[PDB]
């Protein structure tokens, strides 16, 4: 089902994530996605495979299999556009890739903004990545309008710890508030302070890396595995459910909108069999107990920007 917006709009609570879908298995797996229930895509450009999804939306649109007023599609703006002169075209360079002629929402990736130019991380010659001087307030204003042009239904942010949600909350003249914060959420990683700020200002948040993102490029064998975890797979059990879908649930059951990343066809169809079962208040404050403040998605390169959240 779907969770009320700030601006209005409904939300589905479930959506696919694409970040390190293959171009070559990304359009199958949006195509199947849709075919089995999903109305929600959650894209962004640096992911560098939204041509592929737009050609599975667009294919879907045409069969009329789905109508766009139905969907809900994501996407968001890589730091290199922070920029008030970028910030349109990098819309439109999106909007164009997954042939749409608006988004449902879309999200400043990251706070912080980096030098434009082609490179997606541009860095010094000692590593560390190159900031841009645009301000989240600029950056949020060049947002705004993009409401205004009708390119996006909807603005928000991403990865904007609290002090940065306030930032944006406080802007002077802040004409659309944020729709959605889309944040790592899962259970080593419980994000309560977050959420309930969030949620208090009437903040949708959204869990990106639900499962533990264990194909990140940068895992090791040592890390945690949430899907490994027995303590999970015994909930799981007890429910006759697997441990995906319990970890799928668990979001869902905090008010939050998900995304679970799959592009193999049997899991996009496991995954959006959720709305059958319930988690119990128990269940739900045991997972909350596994907390360990463990964060997949940092990045060292960029922990020296101004405006770097962790
Ligand atoms: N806003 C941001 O900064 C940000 C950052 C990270 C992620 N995100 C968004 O959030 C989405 C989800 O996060 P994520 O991609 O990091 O990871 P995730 O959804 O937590 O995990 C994806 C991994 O789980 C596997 N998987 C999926 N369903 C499974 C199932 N039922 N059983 C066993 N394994 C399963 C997938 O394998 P297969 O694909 O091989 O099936 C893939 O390796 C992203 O794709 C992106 O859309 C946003
Ligand atoms: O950012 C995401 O959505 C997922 O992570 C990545 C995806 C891609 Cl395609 C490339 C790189 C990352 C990746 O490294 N994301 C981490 C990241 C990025 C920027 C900043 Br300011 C902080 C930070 F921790
Ligand atoms: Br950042």
């Amino acid at each position: 089902s779907r969770i009320l917006l700030n601006n209005g709009a409904k939300m589905p609570i479930l959506g696919l994530g694409t970040w390190k879908s293959p171009p070559g298995q990304v359009t199958e797996a949006v195509k199947v996605a849709i075919d089995v229930g999903y109305r929600h895509i959650d894209c962004a450009h640096v992911y560098q495979n939204e041509n592929e999804v737009g050609v599975a939306i667009q294919e879907k649109l045409r069969e009329q299999v789905v109508k766009r007023e139905e969907l809900f599609i994501v996407s968001k703006l890589w730091c290199t556009y922070h920029e008030k002169g970028l910030v349109k075209g990098a819309c439109q360079k999106t909007l164009s890739d997954l042939k749409l002629d608006y988004l449902d929402l879309y999200l400043i990736h990251w706070p912080a903004g980096f030098k434009p130019g082609k490179e997606f991380f541009p860095l010094d010659e000692s590593g560390n990545v190159v900031p841009s001087d645009t301000n989240i307030l600029d950056t949020w204003a060049a947002m705004e309008e993009l409401v205004d042009e009708g390119l996006v239904k909807a603005i928000g942010i991403s990865n904007f710890n609290h002090l940065q949600v306030e930032m944006i909350l406080n802007k002077p003249g802040l004409k659309y508030k944020p729709a959605v914060n889309q944040i790592e959420c899962h259970p080593y990683l419980t994000q309560e302070k977050l959420i309930q700020y969030c949620q208090s200002k009437g903040i949708v948040v959204t869990a990106y890396s639900p499962l533990g993102s264990p194909d990140r490029p940068w895992a090791k064998p040592e890390d945690p595995s949430l899907l490994e975890d027995p303590r999970i797979k015994a909930i799981a059990a007890k429910h006759n459910k697997t441990t995906a879908q319990v970890l799928i649930r668990f979001p869902m059951q905090r008010n939050l909108v998900v995304i679970p990343k799959s592009v193999t066809p049997e899991r996009i169809a496991e995954n959006f069999k959720v709305f059958d079962f319930e988690l119990s208040s128990q269940d739900m404050t045991t997972l909350l107990s596994y907390n360990r403040n463990w964060r997949v998605c940092a990045l060292l390169s960029c922990t020296s920007h101004k405006d770097y959240p962790f």
